[PDB]
């Protein structure tokens, strides 16, 4: 089954998910000077106030924040997606070393870790509807550098020794994905995909262009985290992303100058 090793790493998807090779998959290099300014892209609007999480998992590939999406309390809008899309969850995506571990890259260049917010298009009903759908999820992905510690990441960071192993899970209550956010709200948008098996061509991804900083201490607690259950050999959770796929007939869009 999938993972990241040398044996059945993002090289090897493609035989068990043909859509790994197909026309919008993700991530991309976002070449900045090939991305063109649309004028007519409407500011994000993000609406975390009401936000519910509910639980945090070890899923074995990453961990996740789930959050309770029964009704509109934490939604995204505008940018460029039509109707509201209800947030689901965040994971991350990190490196062995703090030069690797986005999965996105900008000109090239990589970051030491990559927040996911995954959200899915109301229109649809459910999630398992939504990815069938073109337009049916909208993941908004941020930046992590190394550097000053981001404080509202730490309550995620002293839960982690709780779901060390594949399966493990914790309540995690009351937890604000605001403290997340960086500074502005500028960012690059394209159609994508799931960076992670079925690799759906779902996705409307929105890239923020500004990284949030995290300290050494908060990134290291990230790659003590393992892949395997308990009682299984041990194998450190790292560089579980995704390289950078090619972009074929696509256009990124950006929403500053
Ligand atoms: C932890 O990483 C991910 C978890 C995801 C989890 N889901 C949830 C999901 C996905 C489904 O199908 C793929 C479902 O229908 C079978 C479904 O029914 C409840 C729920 C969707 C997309 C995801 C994308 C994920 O990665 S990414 N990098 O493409 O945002
Ligand atoms: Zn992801």
């Amino acid at each position: 089954h999938w993972g990241y090793g040398k044996h059945n790493g993002p090289e090897h998807w493609h035989k068990d998910f043909p859509i790994a090779k197909g026309e919008r998959q993700s991530p991309v290099d976002i070449d900045t000077h090939t991305a063109k300014y649309d004028p007519s892209l409407k500011p994000l609007s993000v609406s975390y106030d009401q936000a519910t999480s509910l639980r945090i998992l070890n899923n074995g590939h990453s961990f996740q924040v789930t959050f309770d999406d029964s009704q509109d309390k934490a939604v995204l809008k505008g940018g460029p997606l039509d109707g509201t899309y209800r947030l689901l969850q965040f994971h991350f995506h990190w490196g062995s070393l703090d030069g690797q571990g986005s999965e996105h890259t900008v000109d090239k260049k990589k970051y030491a870790a990559e927040l996911h917010l995954v959200h899915w298009n109301t229109k649809y009903g459910d999630v398992g509807k939504a990815v069938q759908q073109p337009d049916g999820l909208a993941v908004l992905g941020i930046f992590l550098k190394v550097g000053s510690a981001k404080p509202g990441l730490q309550k995620v960071v002293d839960v982690l020794d709780s779901i060390k192993t594949e399966g493990k899970s914790a309540d995690f209550t009351n937890f604000d994905p605001r403290g997340l956010l960086p500074e502005s709200l500028d960012y690059w948008t394209y159609p994508g995909s799931l960076t992670t098996p079925p690799l759906a061509e779902c996705v409307t991804w929105i890239v923020l262009k500004e990284p949030i900083s995290v300290s050494s201490e908060q990134v290291l607690k990230f790659r003590k985290l393992n892949f395997n259950g308990e009682g299984e050999p041990e194998e450190l959770m790292v560089d579980n992303w995704r390289p950078a796929q090619p972009l074929k007939n696509r256009q990124i869009k950006a929403s500053f100058k």
